[PDB]
């Protein structure tokens, strides 16, 4: 399967490639992958719901033809955030829904948060942990810590060489601490497989772990908040928010979804039983009910 990509050019500099797919006046659904993945990971929500929205599904910067800069400073949070608003704004898109999974989830929060009733009406997010939450979880909690271990490998130079000589395949081989995709359709495997032999692609896609400024301390750290560790002061999200959570994620414990009850208003939470992370194309069925339901103009 294949969707038609353009490429838009941005004042920052960058150029993404993105599905843009249904009615140009529809309400718009813009969506965000994770690692290691592309435009398509979202690929059954998009067949399903262009239709009657609007989607927009970039490869990300870093990802496959979009601009892939090699240093590690082009992928902080508030670039990638950036790229997201500087995309809407391009194509006229004033108001938008944003959905995310895993990094796509994480920069989901961050548009969410900051664009939220001025650029973004929605949020839908899918196994991504919130910003309010997650610094917190990796310092106190050894389900957490554990769970996030194979992000201190992919920040690894140490590890570059292996990435030279195989691509990203080589590192993903490598590092066992690294939550691997279940069972996926021979053709989607085959151009990740073939997206990841791209030496400069394999590098930005990594650069948003190596530019993160999450701390993911070693399991022989106290499970204490640092004396030092001021929580970033976040406003509260208050567009409706729809968060779904595969709980056999490994990476992403749903002790995730502890405390976002308190800070998000109006919160839809849909946990999927016997599902591991990559749930839009693990669980497409469960995630497009749970988007109708949330969706529907009652």
């Amino acid at each position: 399967m294949t969707f038609e990509l353009k490429r838009v050019a941005l004042p920052n500099g960058i150029h993404l490639d993105v599905v843009d797919e249904g009615p140009t006046d529809a309400p718009v659904l813009i969506f965000l992958h994770g690692f290691p993945e592309s435009h398509r990971t979202w690929r059954h929500q998009i067949r399903h719901f262009s239709d009657r929205f609007r989607c927009i599904a970039p490869d990300q910067r870093g990802y496959r033809g979009s601009s892939k800069p090699q240093e590690v400073a082009a992928y902080t949070p508030d670039k990638l955030i950036g790229d997201i608003f500087l995309l809407a704004d391009t194509l006229g898109i004033g108001s938008f829904t944003i959905v995310g999974h895993d990094w796509g989830g994480a920069i989901a929060w961050g548009v969410a948060l900051g664009g939220q009733h001025l650029r973004v009406e929605r949020a839908i997010i899918a196994n991504a942990p919130h910003p309010a939450i997650f610094q917190k979880l990796l310092y106190t909690h050894p389900v957490q810590r554990e769970a996030s271990q194979y992000i201190r490998g992919f920040r690894d130079p140490a590890n570059d060489a292996l990435v030279k000589e195989h691509g990203l395949t080589g590192l993903l081989m490598k590092e066992v601490k690294w939550d691997r995709p279940s069972a996926m359709e021979p053709e989607e495997r085959d151009q990740l497989l073939r997206d990841w032999q791209n030496h400069d692609a394999a590098f930005g896609m990594l650069n948003y772990y190596r530019a993160s400024p999450i701390d993911v301390p070693t399991m022989d750290a106290p499970f204490k908040v640092p004396a030092g560790y001021t929580p970033p002061q976040l406003p509260r999200l208050t567009i409706p928010t729809l968060v779904i959570w595969a709980l056999d994620d490994l990476a992403l414990p749903p002790e995730n979804l502890e405390g976002l009850e308190e800070i998000i208003d109006p919160l839809t939470i849909v946990r999927v039983p016997d599902c591991g992370h990559f749930v839009p194309w693990e669980a497409p069925d469960a995630v497009n009910a749970a988007m109708e339901g949330f969706l529907a103009g009652h």
